[PDB]
């Protein structure tokens, strides 16, 4: 690792994701393979999530890749949004097909006119469906790995109800889960918030986010996404019930999608990673502790060393700690300390033969480099009270960045040294589109866009507050600034 | 109710099964199916053995892109002639046509070795043993059929790489073995395992093993799981090389295997055990082992007794969750029981508990066996006990009847005119072959007179080969007995 995260943000990234084994860069730009190292923390937000959404009664399934042109023109906002970087394919072999089909870009047109098909009567909803799988948004942007990519792995939920307030009940409850993955597996604090009018989900009537601080960059991030999709989807799909108080006046549902991808694990990197390279959170790390031999003598003291590694090794997997003992010859131990530590495990174990005749070993913390002398005997109990330790100093030291870097202003110049300074800005905002564009334009390396309305902003909006444009009376404190 | 008869007519049976168990949904591009949730849980039980399975052997979960490049796709070209008919191409984004077309990965050998050459500069990189979860893409232009034969489905497909030849050979077997447990532990199926002939192997491999089942409503049978030896095809087009000491300055070819298994399992299972009255769920992968249905009402029941009677329902589900059984209580007053009992049996679930006034003060229960229709009473005490002993013994009822249905279908042949005959009577034939594929093909079209297609090379033969044995052909002698039949 030769980049430093302060000075060249994008060559570190680069270099972190791809020494520390997540990323492998593919001959189709815009695509990257996922790695076992990266593919294990989607693995740990998909066990975390999975189960939480099926307490909501979701289901999971899977749903075709393909869309018909009929199917993906239906609700004209949303297509609208999405046409120009939905990807056909148009032969097989060299046999021209019958009619291009699309790729999803996302799936409520895939899945929609099943939904119509099923719901029959009132008694066939709710409606709970999930999905594991990949999309495509070929955009000819820049691609960057994990945050912004043309195709990428995600989770994507569609219900259907026969209520609005069911409907909206839901909405909240994915986007809390979404922030316990965020706060409680990745360390990472989110703002929850409603997009405005120009950032919301094209074809929803609401988008609900949290928004992700990425310091390094003073940038913020959408990490994950709840929309009220409310009829207008249902009115063009005719998702269809008649109503039981009335007989013949025909209802269309109430739907809701959300989604969560594997940009998570781009913010996990860009938010803890260091200059010795990647730290990953003890709740979502494959490896949790590694085990090493140093020092290295006897041929039966070399022997009762690497025995007293896998004792550690064994009493750490009776506790259900996710052990490696990286017992190779071919290394030194210095290689393997930095080696480990730009994969980011949590905990170091090094047993010298030293500190093994004085029933002993070392514990070194991936997130402060603290070293850690502890007794034998503590062994799992002290590692697990280490583990959680580092979770929470991780999140906590992301608390203070947001804390730090997210802050109030009631006027465009305060405003816009604020923003200049690297920070996020709550301002009073009127709300409309020309207006947000026009802080778009004036604020501009890029200008600042909206990121969220907050749930719970810093300030009270006070009565009459006027807009930073100073033309419209102002709508609400708005969560403004440069977004990835 | 079901309609159709599988004795009748296989495939409107087959399409009612599906469809009526809520599996399976049409979508409006021809090849691609909507997995619902029942089907989809079957996937995912599969899934969590195989994946348990193979992580003891060392293979970890990854995910690699679904394009290729043209480039890449051709490298191997005994290969990209075999899958380049079906392969899919997408030209443009939104209005643009794109400067280079590019395809949709129908198996990712193309996708992943070019990383894997990365990756391999020394002897200790390898092994690489990666699997992963996702869905490809065969584009051709003959009648899908749902699960069976689709232009879109999910799967697991394993890639390792190896230093040398007997750690290859030995995980093509291990896997082999893990997909023959996935048939005949989770899904109840009898299959024979056995190599592939030449005309059938995987092009560009090296061999193909492969586990064949027997559907005996259409007497034919279909590969439910392949686990192919590369050998070093495929590394030295893709340069997968690396040095060892041992062997001073040559460059070393990674020996590798591919392994695949898909939806068609479900299919399969369907195909197998599905009757007249719906599916039939083996318990072992069933998405529910046991359905509790109050049957003591309707509408004009008390107001009391119907809460005490779904009171005892939410208890039978309690205990029965307690001890791990998989189970819906299906208390939706806005169905009949009648209707509950028929929607069920349609999904296939395994044991039905109905809960009745007079059995819940006689404290007994009634137990509905599905796969034999066989009603049991039973002692509430006996309830988490009893029911579990009734899941297991379903599970071997349903594997030993297809068994009896493969060993009853599956006779020997040692010349032409017996293998017409035993062939055209709805079964599978092992005969001695010469194993060419101009031979093969003879076969193929001679039996038209569709035709019998190679299944596989048995592992284990019904009879051993006589020395000096000729081939059916009569032209050369015979090399193995060879399982030929109709097929999927
Ligand atoms: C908008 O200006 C850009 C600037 N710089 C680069 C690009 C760009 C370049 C590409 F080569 C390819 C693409 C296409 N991929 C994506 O747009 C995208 C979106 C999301 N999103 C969007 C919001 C969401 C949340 N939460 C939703 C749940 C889904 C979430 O995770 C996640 C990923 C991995 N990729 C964009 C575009
Ligand atoms: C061969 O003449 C035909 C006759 N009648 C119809 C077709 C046909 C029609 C279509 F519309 C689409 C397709 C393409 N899909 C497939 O070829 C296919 C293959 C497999 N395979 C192949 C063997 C394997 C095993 N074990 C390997 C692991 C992978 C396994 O599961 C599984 C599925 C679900 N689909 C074929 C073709
Ligand atoms: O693309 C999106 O944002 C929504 C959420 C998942 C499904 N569609
Ligand atoms: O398609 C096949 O048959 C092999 C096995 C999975 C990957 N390639
Ligand atoms: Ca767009
Ligand atoms: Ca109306
Ligand atoms: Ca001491
Ligand atoms: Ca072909
Ligand atoms: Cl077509
Ligand atoms: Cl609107
Ligand atoms: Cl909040
Ligand atoms: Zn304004
Ligand atoms: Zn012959």
């Amino acid at each position: 690792l030769e980049a430093k995260k302060e000075e060249n943000l994008a060559d570190w990234y680069s270099q972190v994701i791809t020494k520390s084994e997540m990323i492998e860069y593919h001959d189709i730009s815009g695509c990257y393979i996922l790695r076992p190292w990266a593919y294990a923390i989607w693995e740990a937000i998909k066990d975390f999530f999975d189960a939480e959404i099926k307490k909501l009664g979701v289901e999971n399934c899977y749903f075709p890749m393909f869309v018909s042109q009929s199917a993906l023109e239906k609700e004209k906002t949303h297509v609208a949004d999405f046409a120009p970087e939905v990807a056909w394919v148009t032969r097989s072999g060299k046999t021209e097909l019958a009619e291009p089909i699309a790729i999803r870009p996302t799936s409520e047109t895939v899945m929609y006119p099943a939904y119509a098909k099923w719901v029959q009567s009132h008694r066939d909803l709710p409606i709970k469906l999930n999905q594991w799988c990949n999309v495509v948004r070929w955009e000819f942007k820049h691609p960057q790995p994990f945050l912004r990519t043309r195709e990428f792995l995600w989770q994507e939920g569609h219900s259907a109800f026969a209520t609005m307030e069911e409907a909206a009940e839901e909405v909240l409850q994915i986007l809390d889960l979404y922030a316990q993955v965020y706060e409680e597996l990745l360390a990472i604090p989110v703002v929850k918030g409603r997009k405005t009018e120009k950032e919301k989900f094209a074809g929803g009537d609401y988008t609900t986010t949290i928004e992700a601080f990425i310091s390094a960059s003073g940038r913020a991030i959408q990490g994950g996404t709840s929309h009220h999709l409310g009829q207008n989807f249902s009115k063009m799909f005719e998702i269809v019930f008649e109503d039981p108080k009335i007989p013949g006046e025909k209802q269309f549902a109430y739907q809701n999608s959300w989604g969560l991808t594997t940009r998570t694990i781009g913010v996990m990197t860009m938010v803890h990673g260091d200059n010795m390279g990647l730290v990953l959170p003890p709740r979502v790390a494959c490896v949790q502790v590694v085990i090493i031999p140093c020092g290295i003598l006897s041929e039966e003291d070399k022997e009762a060393l690497i025995a007293k590694c896998n004792d550690y090794r064994r009493r750490l997997l009776s506790v259900n700690i996710r052990v490696r003992a990286d017992l190779r010859d071919n290394y030194s131990p210095g290689w393997k300390f930095n080696h480990w530590e730009l994969k980011g495990v949590p905990i170091r174990l090094e047993v010298g033969p030293r500190d093994m005749k004085s029933c002993q070993f070392v514990a070194v913390r991936r997130d402060t480099g603290e070293k850690l002398t502890v007794a034998e005997n503590e062994a799992e109990t002290k590692l697990q009270a280490i583990l959680e330790d580092i979770q929470v100093t991780l999140f906590t030291r992301a608390s203070e960045d947001l804390k730090t870097h997210m802050v109030v202003a009631n006027t465009m110049e305060d405003f816009q040294k604020i923003l200049d300074s690297g920070k996020i800005v709550q301002i009073p905002f009127c709300g409309e589109i020309d207006c947000e564009d026009w802080i778009k334009k004036t604020t501009a390396s890029m200008g600042a866009k909206s990121l969220c309305i907050p749930f719970k902003p810093l300030c009270e909006l006070q009565p009459g507050a006027k807009c930073v444009c100073g033309k419209n009376p102002a709508k609400y404190y708005t969560l403004f600034g440069r977004s990835y």
